[PDB]
């Protein structure tokens, strides 16, 4: 018989969210950047690390999701806009450094070239050696290797996610 809710249209599992947020160092004194907070399941896991709400910036394109997030997570710095346009959402880069970037934007909705460019820009805004972590569902990295720009590491696999979730980390080369 025919299954409903095909693909990834239900919120990410709390087990997946906890592993994504485990890359954070809550003692670095640097804020955290979240992309695509949606219903807030990863937001919650980030705050559970002890990140002050004002030190979490989260960029959400959906205005409906954004309005609900403001009411559900007081004090978090939510931004309503496009994560691929960091100049418009974060401002032109003038020195702000994030501890790490936690990304659940649906990479496969965008051309490969845009994904590469976004990753190269995010890695400018974290200290050399700190990570971007990204969730995806295929067997390979949602962003193809460019070894002169970044290094790709497989981070974890969560079979109880619907559908099963791959986590990848990226650091500057
Ligand atoms: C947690 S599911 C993916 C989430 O990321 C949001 N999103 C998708 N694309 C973008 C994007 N370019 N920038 C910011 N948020 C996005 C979507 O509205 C959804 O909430």
């Amino acid at each position: 018989p025919q299954p409903k809710k095909v693909g990834a249209i239900v919120p990410t599992s709390s087990i997946t969210a906890k592993k994504m947020a485990s890359v954070i160092n809550p003692h670095s004194g640097l804020p955290v950047l979240e992309l695509g907070p949606g219903t807030g399941v990863i937001t919650k896991a980030i705050l559970a690390r002890g990140i002050k709400p004002e030190s979490l910036t989260a960029i959400e394109y959906s205005t409906d999701f954004y309005n609900q997030l403001l009411r559900s997570y007081p004090g978090v710095n939510f931004v309503n806009g496009d994560a691929f346009d960091l100049d418009a959402t974060l401002g032109e880069h003038k020195g702000q450094m994030f501890d790490s970037v936690i990304s659940a934007v649906p990479m496969l909705n965008f051309p490969m070239a845009a994904r590469i460019k976004l990753l190269d820009e995010l890695l400018k805004r974290v200290p050399h050696g700190r990570p971007v972590v990204q969730i995806s569902y295929g067997p390979i990295s949602p962003i193809v290797a460019q070894p002169h720009l970044y290094h790709i590491r497989h981070f974890d696999f969560i079979v109880r996610n619907i559908p099963p979730a791959q986590l990848w980390t990226y650091t500057r080369a």
